[PDB]
């Protein structure tokens, strides 16, 4: 009975196109994008994206339809199908210890969707500065294998795990193999035995090792893996074998990959990022109370042929001031009264 | 002095002599140059008596174009350069056509309209990129001394028209395309009942509809942002920036729509 037509003022952000990118992130290097000042549709997102599981928390399912928001953050990463039971609301296992942390306070939704593995790739970049500083390369993994971690540590801006050769030669016994430490950083705290024995991952007492067991938080990334101090040795070029504390897992399920996505909405019932699901529901004009481009009225519609419309003129008005026709901006179908 | 934010103070000086010229070209609206089409209406073989916002028939333009090479004076930002946006403005812009390596580039100034130019309020920015026009109505933080920087022949300064780490609360963002090899572009801007309406045209024809946005506030000041270029002068070429503007007022016009809808003859009720 009601035909609502109105051109949007803000463009579309294509959340589905960003979720279906050829470069799929990893549990460690989970990506995001601040979607704002756009319109999002739930039906198209659930249709195009192959939805497998969907839930929410601190908000109703029907509440998302129609409500406006200020910003949307989509924290996505490929599912490690091995550890799927770790993605629980309030978990502290292997997943939520060195990876993305689930939001509990604000309204947050969770989605688990499949994606074809054809011509797709998995990105496993390490978003750490002190890791890339001390000679970090890659992991040399195979296709369709995502990298995650459980233990996460941190160091200081002037901490050299690869000690200076002077400190190594000063301690005749219990000397750690290490090359020339670069400048601008203090050497490793160390016959003088050093700290963090036998490895920074597992220690007898955390007070004797300057690398403290750090955890993740809301939007916080792991500062880096547990790089072994006495396993490098070039100006402290660390071998890729000295980077421990990580793990790799496949994502093959019915010959397809799986990706989890956490949606965080900021600005409940505010902002301009509104959902056009409640208004744009029928979108089918039958040959009727209409609200077209702000003009409200009542009348019957018919299908005729017309070619006298420009690229900015949709409504047809007469010299008296009444509307007698219009053009649908979605199907180019001219409907006259 | 348009906004309130410290942006830069390296090249800041004063001046004593800048007159904004007054073109001898009177406003001729008999051929349809000076009017605008309706928002989204189509007419065929009719005479529409439209009571809208139009410039004064047979008036003069005030050139608010400002160019610069090394320095810019604070007097350029003070009145009367910041004219009182009472009802609206009709602007004629000279499409600066530069030739670099036998290819063409289109350049002209940008427009910023705001009440107090504070991020707690809404301001509209119209920026011409190469072949594109970007319109953004956002809560931009306007710089103290904004200026547009050349991107086709280089500029010593850097472009500074807003400072925002994240995207502010925008109400309208859109892009349009225009012909790059044009001579004079025309623009119409006005406000009514808290709604801002804009129109544009590439050639000497009535301006086409751009957008209409509801704000609820009252716009106070419009500004044509100056341009900083290195090779636009008297030593490298002989063409400059000519931005003419005329104030709008509420008046009644008569437009003639032909069989197709093209405006042929428009008349004003002021003899
Ligand atoms: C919205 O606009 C307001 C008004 O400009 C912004 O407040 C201004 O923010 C700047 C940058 O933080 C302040 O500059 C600083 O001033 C202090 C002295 O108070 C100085 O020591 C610093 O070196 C720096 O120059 C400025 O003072 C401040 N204005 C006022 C009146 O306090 C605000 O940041 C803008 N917000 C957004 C989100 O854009
Ligand atoms: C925007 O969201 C609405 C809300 O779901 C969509 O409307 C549904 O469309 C599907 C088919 O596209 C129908 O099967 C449903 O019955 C519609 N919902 C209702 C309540 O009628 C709409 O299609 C979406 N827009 C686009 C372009 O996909
Ligand atoms: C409705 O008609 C317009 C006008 O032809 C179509 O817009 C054109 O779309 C094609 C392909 O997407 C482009 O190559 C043209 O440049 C577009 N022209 C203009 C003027 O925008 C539009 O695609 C049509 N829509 C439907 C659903 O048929
Ligand atoms: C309107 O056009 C401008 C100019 O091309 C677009 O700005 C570009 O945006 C892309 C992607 O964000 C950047 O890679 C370019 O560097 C930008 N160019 C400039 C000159 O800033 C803008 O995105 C367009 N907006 C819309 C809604 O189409
Ligand atoms: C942009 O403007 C130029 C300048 O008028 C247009 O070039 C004209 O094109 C017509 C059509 O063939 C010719 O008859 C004129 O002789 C051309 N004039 C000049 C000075 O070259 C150009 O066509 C316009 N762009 C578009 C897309 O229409
Ligand atoms: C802009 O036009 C002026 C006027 O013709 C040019 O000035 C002349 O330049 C030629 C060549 O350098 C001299 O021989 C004349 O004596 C100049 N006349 C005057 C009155 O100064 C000027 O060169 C042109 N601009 C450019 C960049 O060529
Ligand atoms: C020829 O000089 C121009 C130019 O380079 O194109 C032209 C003109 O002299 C002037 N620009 C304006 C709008 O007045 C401008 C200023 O006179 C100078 O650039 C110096 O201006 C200041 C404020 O120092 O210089
Ligand atoms: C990659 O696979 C997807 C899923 O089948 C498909 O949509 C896309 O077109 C493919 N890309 C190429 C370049 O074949
Ligand atoms: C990666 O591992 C494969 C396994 O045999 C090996 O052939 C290849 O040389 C390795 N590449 C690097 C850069 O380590
Ligand atoms: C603006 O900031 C610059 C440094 O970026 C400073 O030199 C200048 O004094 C400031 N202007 C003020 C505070 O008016
Ligand atoms: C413009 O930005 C560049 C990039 O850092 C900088 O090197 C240059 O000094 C800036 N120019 C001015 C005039 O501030």
């Amino acid at each position: 009975a009601t035909v609502y037509r109105r051109i949007p003022n803000l463009p579309d952000c294509d959340i589905d196109n960003w979720l279906n990118n050829v470069s799929v992130p990893s549990p460690l290097n989970w990506e995001r994008r601040i979607f704002s000042n756009c319109n999002f549709n739930l039906s198209t997102l659930l249709r195009l994206v192959h939805v497998d599981s969907f839930s929410c928390n601190n908000l109703d399912k029907s509440k998302i339809f129609g409500s406006c928001f200020n910003s949307i953050t989509v924290d996505k990463f490929a599912i490690p199908n091995r550890r799927r039971d770790d993605l629980q609301l309030g978990s502290s296992g292997f997943l939520q210890s060195s990876n993305y942390k689930i939001d509990i306070s604000s309204s947050s939704c969770q989605l688990y969707y499949s994606l074809p593995l054809v011509n797709v790739t998995i990105n496993n970049f390490n978003p750490s500065s002190w890791n890339r500083r001390y000679g970090f390369g890659s992991f040399n993994l195979s296709s369709y294998d995502v990298v995650y971690s459980d233990h996460c540590f941190s160091v200081n801006s002037d901490f050299c795990p690869c000690a200076d050769p002077s400190v190594v030669n000063s301690c005749a016994k219990s000397k750690p193999p290490s090359a020339i430490c670069p400048a601008g950083t203090k050497y490793r705290h160390c016959w003088c035995r050093c700290s963090c024995l036998p490895d920074p991952i597992s220690t007898y007492s955390p007070n004797t090792c300057p690398q403290k067991k750090v955890v993740v938080g809301i939007g916080e990334h792991c500062p880096g893996l547990g790089i072994n101090e006495e396993k490098c040795g070039s100006s402290c070029f660390c071998s890729p074998d000295a980077f421990l504390g990580w793990s790799f897992d496949s994502c093959i399920s019915n010959n397809r990959c799986n990706i989890f996505s956490n949606f965080i909405f900021n600005g409940i019932n505010s902002g301009t990022t509104c959902s056009n699901d409640l208004l744009y529901s029928n979108t089918e004009i039958s040959t009727v109370n209409y609200d077209l481009y702000g003009i409200t009225g009542q009348g019957i519609f018919k299908e005729v042929s017309a070619a006298y419309y420009n690229n900015w003129q949709n409504l047809l008005y007469d010299s008296n001031g009444n509307i007698i026709g219009f053009k649908d901006f979605l199907t180019n179908k001219t409907y006259t009264i």
